[PDB]
């Protein structure tokens, strides 16, 4: 559609690590941005988090082909 | 062929706009899918469009009927 997702976990929430879109090993996403992105060949699993924020939409942290189609 | 587009637009990029095919009026789609699908009688416009991503086969921004060859 015409135009950073930053949602927010608790300690035991879980999310996606994708090696594959990653910036950095401390990256991750929310479930919701994964399943709305496309990563069917990438290395991602499931992690639980520890806590953080969602990196989906940030180009710092993410790489723009990992992101989401409401963070484009 | 045998089986979204997600393409994304800088700010000053244009996109079609197509008023049969889209969700609401946020949705778009890049060049290349309106060229390779059918909108011949349909109420598109060519927009400058601030940002975003296409619409391309995405069936909840935009209609099937409305999806091009490469996104089906
Ligand atoms: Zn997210
Ligand atoms: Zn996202
Ligand atoms: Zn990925
Ligand atoms: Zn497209
Ligand atoms: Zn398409
Ligand atoms: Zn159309």
């Amino acid at each position: 559609r015409l135009g950073v997702c930053g949602s927010v976990w608790g300690q035991n929430d879980i999310a996606y690590r994708c090696r594959t879109c990653e910036n950095d090993p401390t990256c991750a996403i929310c479930v919701p941005c994964f399943q709305n992105g496309d990563h069917n060949s990438h290395d991602y699993s499931i992690i639980y988090t520890g806590g953080g924020c969602c990196d989906c939409g940030d180009e710092t942290a993410w790489k723009p082909d990992g992101f989401c189609s409401n963070h484009k």
